[PDB]
């Protein structure tokens, strides 16, 4: 019985407003609806990996679990296993995989941040998984973040105290948050980004949404507009949304956007909007492929319809040779030459590298490297061949190209990393220099870059 070098995942988000479900939520899990849908030939074809995230979501654990169950089991025959559900206030995500995968599955962490502090803390934020599936590290996130079309910087101080402070994944990533930890990291919810365009276009936004007219709505969408100027989500992607806007609906309709303000709504507008979102990072040169991103038609007790997506994303074996696992296979090495850091700092500490690598023993520090003045004011810190050579477990180029080093550069002086990147190991050739890039990020935001030339030995 094989490993499997792909699966697919299916992503749900779905803001209840505390509603409990209709009978029948198939669709949702089917990706039928309006946007990029899933071919109706798929149907009775299981996803390997099923991760629903819910906002304002009334149930018990144990309630909607029967029905997410019962609701997969009608579509596809399978009895699915819970690989971890976890709920902060009635924000909840559950994890379910197909029970063959059940002996592939391991290390599952489950975490939780509350964001805002006084009046803000109590009920945004968001509950995170993740698990290792064989040799593939998967993370998911669904966050409810702060509501209102003014308060687009409120929703993006959420999410950067959300990647600071979710605790998931290997906790000897010391220097990495979990926009660094995983192989791919899903983090899906109810974003609350708005469309921001004027109250009295109320009505124009209803008409071009009749039309399917979202070219000069998405234009104006915040999460869009933030991303495109690096303020939230930097070096995640997303599929283009074809699908109208998920809020705010008139319940058991979709005929209708209940947009006027309201004294159940603090007396603020709500303008259609994308509020439900789906986005994903993966490692450099790791398949990732979104085959269905849209909202559900037919599901319409809440006041925001269920967003789909799924994605095909490769997967790698747990490998075992002769060698490695348990020690080095020297026919394996990794060299870096012509390496400079460039940071934005203005600090004149010395820096040091880390290199952490699921194909390492363990974590490698560098020597400090040289701090020269850029030409426009900025640091360059210059490895240049001082780096230490490092010694993978398994030499076997099937294992080793299929790899990533992660790299924080850290002050001599505090050791608090400045920035943390990751370079892949899926070279066009080994024994040859090749040149290698990666910014580098902290807290999320960009620090600086890394670059400079590998030269990558494999057993071939
Ligand atoms: O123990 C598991 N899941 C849960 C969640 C709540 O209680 N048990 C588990 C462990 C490994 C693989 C799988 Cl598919 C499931």
């Amino acid at each position: 019985q094989p490993e499997p070098d792909m699966i697919t995942i299916f992503i749900g988000t779905w803001n209840m407003g505390n509603a409990p479900p209709p009978k029948k939520i198939t669709s949702w899990f089917l990706s039928k609806g309006q946007g990029k849908t899933r071919d109706d030939s798929a149907d009775y074809i299981p996803h390997d990996i099923y991760v629903i995230g819910t906002q304002e979501d009334p149930l018990s654990e144990k309630e909607w679990l029967e029905i997410l169950k019962h609701s997969l089991q009608e579509i596809t025959s399978v009895t699915f296993k819970t690989v971890a559900i976890h709920t902060l206030w009635n924000i909840r995500i559950v994890v379910l995989a197909k029970p063959e995968h059940e002996n592939r599955i391991s290390h599952i962490c489950t975490d939780n941040v509350k964001t805002g502090i006084a009046n803000t803390l109590g009920n945004k934020g968001a509950v995170g998984v993740s698990f290792m599936f064989n040799g593939t590290s998967l993370g998911f996130v669904n966050s409810h973040l702060t509501s209102g079309s003014e308060k687009k910087l409120r929703r993006n101080q959420n999410y950067m105290n959300i990647l600071r402070f979710l605790a998931l994944g290997d906790k000897k990533l010391s220097p990495f948050n979990i926009t660094h930890r995983f192989t791919h990291l899903f983090w899906f919810g109810d974003l609350n980004y708005r469309v921001d365009l004027p109250t009295w276009e109320a009505e124009t936004i209803i008409q071009k949404i009749k039309q399917q007219q979202y070219a000069d709505l998405l234009s104006h969408d915040q999460l869009l507009t933030e991303r495109r100027e690096q303020k939230v989500f930097l070096h995640f992607e997303e599929e283009e949304i074809t699908f109208a806007p998920t809020y705010r609906f008139e319940r058991l309709t979709r005929d209708k956007y209940a947009y006027t303000k309201q004294k159940a709504t603090g007396m603020k507008y709500n303008l259609p909007s994308w509020c439900d979102r789906v986005l994903w990072k993966s490692y450099p040169l790791v398949h990732v492929v979104c085959q269905s991103y849209g909202s559900t038609s037919d599901i319409m007790t809440s006041d925001h319809s269920p967003v789909f997506a799924t994605f095909e994303a490769g997967v790698t074996s747990q490998f075992v040779s002769k060698n490695g696992p348990g020690t080095v296979d020297s026919q394996g090495q990794i060299e870096f030459l012509r390496c400079y850091a460039t940071l934005k700092t203005k600090s004149q500490t010395k820096f040091y590298l880390e290199f952490h690598s699921s194909c390492l023993e363990s974590f490698v520090k560098s020597q400090e490297g040289e701090n020269e003045e850029g030409s426009e004011g900025e640091l360059v810190v210059k490895f240049g061949e001082t780096l230490p050579k490092l010694k993978p477990i398994i030499s076997d180029p099937e294992y080793l190209l299929d790899q990533h080093i992660l790299i924080s550069i850290k002050s001599s002086d505090s050791d608090e990393s400045y920035g943390e990147g990751c370079i892949a190991l899926r070279l066009e050739a080994t024994e040859t220099q090749l040149p290698i890039y990666t910014p580098l990020t902290h807290h999320g935001e960009l620090t600086g870059h890394f670059q400079g030339e590998i030269k990558l030995q494999t057993s071939q």
